[PDB]
């Protein structure tokens, strides 16, 4: 709870302190929103839940799929995703996304089980049968979206950037597979409306310089503008830029 009132002191600009108690307040209880929602989710009416949840600006999503080029969604880590999942599982069928293995393994079992529960294929970054990227690659070509969670990557793989003025490392899978793949890389964003569910679509990333700093920078600057637009719905918890951090990669 400390590293998360750190953050938000850095979406806010504002020392730890000086974080509004109000927003700290509303950051935790959608935090435990989330994993209250995400108890009981696997149980819920899926086909409601797609039928009366919307989408904002989702026909990008559906022009990109009408050109067969695939889709790249990239997402922060705000209001609940797995509700996103669900809606696209509904709306338009299961999609392949990557796991952290964590452990104990039983626990990455437990957390397998939970999103496939949903419709989602999952592929495990470690120990599987295929690299992920490739298959991710293969889902792209095949003209179907796969989904990843782009504003947390903080290992020697990741692409270091600019992130609410601090220096942050975000994945490089987005832009990765929207080059080879020349996928549609639309950011996306997850918060909490009241007592539903708020989900917008973005307008697709320039792919065109190739360079995958510049494209993970641009889907920074994006995530930064809608966390900074739904300050209390981004519960990331864990250090997210580098000077909460220790040692080197």
């Amino acid at each position: 709870p400390e590293q998360l009132r750190r953050n938000l002191a850095r979406v806010v600009g504002k020392p730890p302190a000086d974080v509004p108690d109000d927003l700290i307040r509303a950051s935790l209880a959608s935090y435990a929103r989330y994993w209250r929602e995400a108890f009981r989710l696997p149980a819920m009416d899926h086909g409601r839940l797609g039928e009366q949840l919307d989408v904002i600006d989702i026909d990008h999503l559906w022009s990109a799929l009408d050109a067969g080029r695939g889709a790249v969604l990239a997402l922060p880590h705000s209001g609940n995703w797995d509700m996103a999942g669900v809606w696209l599982v509904q709306n338009y069928g299961p999609f392949t996304t990557v796991a952290e293995r964590l452990k104990p393994e039983s626990l990455y079992r437990r957390f397998v089980e939970y999103r496939e529960s949903l419709g989602f294929e999952v592929l495990p970054l470690t120990g599987g049968e295929r690299p992920p990227f490739e298959v991710l690659a293969e889902r792209l070509t095949d003209n179907r979206p796969i989904c990843l969670m782009a504003e947390r990557d903080l290992t020697r793989s990741g692409v270091q950037v600019d992130f609410f003025g601090e220096a942050t490392r975000m994945p490089a899978g987005p832009a990765k597979l929207a080059i080879e793949t020349g996928a549609a890389l639309f950011p996306v964003h997850c918060w909490f409306e009241g007592d539903g569910w708020g989900m917008r679509v973005y307008p697709e990333l320039d792919t065109s310089s190739g360079d995958v700093t510049a494209i993970t920078q641009a889907l920074a600057d994006r995530f930064a503008a809608n966390i900074a637009t739904y300050p209390a719905d981004w519960h990331m918890l864990q250090p997210q830029w580098i000077a909460d951090l220790s040692d080197e990669r």
